[PDB]
């Protein structure tokens, strides 16, 4: 009787969610928490610009939470990663929750049915590309040495992965522009990712990419260079170190030395970046 | 300048993605499809809804994709060793690929919504429903995981448990119903009640089948309906030792069969949570059938 009235009230109402439940679920996210120039070309009413910014931050910060779980990373922005503090379970769920909260902010960008559809299609396509690229980068790392990607394979993976959020931001803005730079943002994403792989080793930075076993741009060059020159032992030593998932700084340095002195992959990568930067700068 | 050409063809084209690539990253998902898992429920609701078969199939693929992908994530979150009688995908392909693939399929499911219509207004409503219920699904899952992982910081009351279920289990049931109603050329209250019955019966059988199954909810430390009743019952009656012993067992995350059986028998004889739950289920069932 009393129970029934309560069940009645419950099922006839929208699901109950308090501001306090929201805070509990947002903890892994708030922890990591600690465009306008592109707008000098797009000129979006500071209104929409606010939402696009929130969308990008939600996606970007959430994808980093997941990326850190996927790479078992101990640090991010100089502090202990969220999953080590709140646990992997809550961190995955919170990150995924923020993906859908970002998705909901898209509807406040516009109610114009034609443009709305376009915005959700862009959001959908680029999150698809982001995940395809991440899945490929993860697959090569976790199945090593089953597949050693080539430079071309690596660049296609980057166009999907890194290119995704770069293209997402640019395409949303362009579509809302009251006034294509995609080829340019793509080049920019490639530069940013290769430089990120390069600096991970040069700052050595804990050179966490080695510990993670990542097929970075220099590693890909080094593996294909040693394969081509028939340097079996060197090729194998590189694979052996990546497979150790080691945190030993001496071992990480040993690999970096193979890359500096045997395959000259760091100079190779620097050069490649300079040629890309030149394509923009020229 | 030959690199320049390659680079140019690269950046001026859509990202390259092959069917071989698609197959590689689909492994964790394909594995959960190997064993049968709904198409039923959808067809029953269609007696009321009358969706043409070609659209019913698409709603069906959407719910399938989301449900299966949810289970991949759920199993990682509960560190479940088995799903549908087989080794769990994360244990085979690893947590990283599995998280990524499950999340990838959430977006492939979203992409399918546009195979339902070309009418802009209706398209917008379907996406909004999709979006709302995925938000609700994660809100309830967030709470369920939080209570379990930070126990004994929060001991939910029956009411909090029911709101968590309305969000979590209610999410897929309402998503399915709302999409169909929005397509039909409200049974929401009914579907909410069906989901609550479904979840509580699920919590109940996980223990009763062990007292044919592994009472894995105990190994997972879950604040199930019978556990919620027992924790509040022991607190209310001043059964301090049993209240703390229930907490200690959950926190063990144990696979020991005898320890799980001890906890189930505490629910059976000491707190009468199993009988309480069996009756709560019957009463909810009565609210329907008798109407
Ligand atoms: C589906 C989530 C994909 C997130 C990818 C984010 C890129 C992260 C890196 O920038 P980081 O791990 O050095 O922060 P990447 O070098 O591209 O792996
Ligand atoms: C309408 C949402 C789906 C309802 C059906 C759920 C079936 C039960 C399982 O989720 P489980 O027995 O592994 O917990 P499935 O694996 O999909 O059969
Ligand atoms: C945002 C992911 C939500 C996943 C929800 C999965 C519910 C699965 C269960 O049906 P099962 O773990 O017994 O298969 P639940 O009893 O509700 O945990
Ligand atoms: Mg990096």
């Amino acid at each position: 009787n009393k129970m029934e009235a309560k069940i009645d009230e419950l099922i006839n109402n929208d699901p109950v969610w308090s501001s306090q439940n929201e805070s509990l679920i947002s903890k892994p996210y708030n922890h990591i928490l600690l465009i306008v120039q592109i707008n000098r070309v797009m000129n979006l009413p500071k209104d929409q610009l606010a939402i696009v910014s929130q969308i990008v931050e939600l996606l970007h910060n959430s994808s980093l939470l997941i990326d850190d779980i996927e790479d078992n990373a101990p640090l991010r922005r100089g502090q202990t990663t969220s999953h080590l503090i709140f646990g992997v379970p809550s961190t995955i769920n919170t990150a995924n929750y923020m993906y859908f909260r970002a998705m909901q902010l898209v509807s406040q960008l516009t109610t114009k049915e034609p443009l709305y559809h376009n915005l959700i299609t862009i959001f959908n396509e680029e999150l698809i590309n982001l995940h395809r690229g991440q899945g490929l980068d993860i697959y090569w790392r976790d199945f090593l040495p089953e597949i050693i990607p080539t430079q071309e394979m690596y660049l296609n993976m980057v166009m999907n992965k890194t290119g995704g959020l770069f293209r997402l931001t640019l395409r949303l803005m362009e579509a809302l522009s009251p006034s294509s730079l995609v080829p340019f943002i793509n080049l920019l994403g490639i530069i940013y990712q290769i430089r990120d792989d390069y600096l991970n080793l040069k700052d050595f930075g804990f050179a966490e990419d080695i510990t993670e076993g990542k097929l970075s741009f220099p590693i890909v060059h080094a593996l294909n260079f040693t394969k081509t020159k028939g340097q079996t032992e060197q090729h194998n030593e590189i694979l052996r170190i990546l497979l150790l998932r080691t945190s030993d700084k001496d071992i990480k340095l040993k690999l970096i030395q193979i890359l500096e002195f045997d395959t000259n992959s760091l100079a190779y990568t620097k050069n490649f970046i300079n040629q890309l930067v030149n394509m923009i700068k020229n």
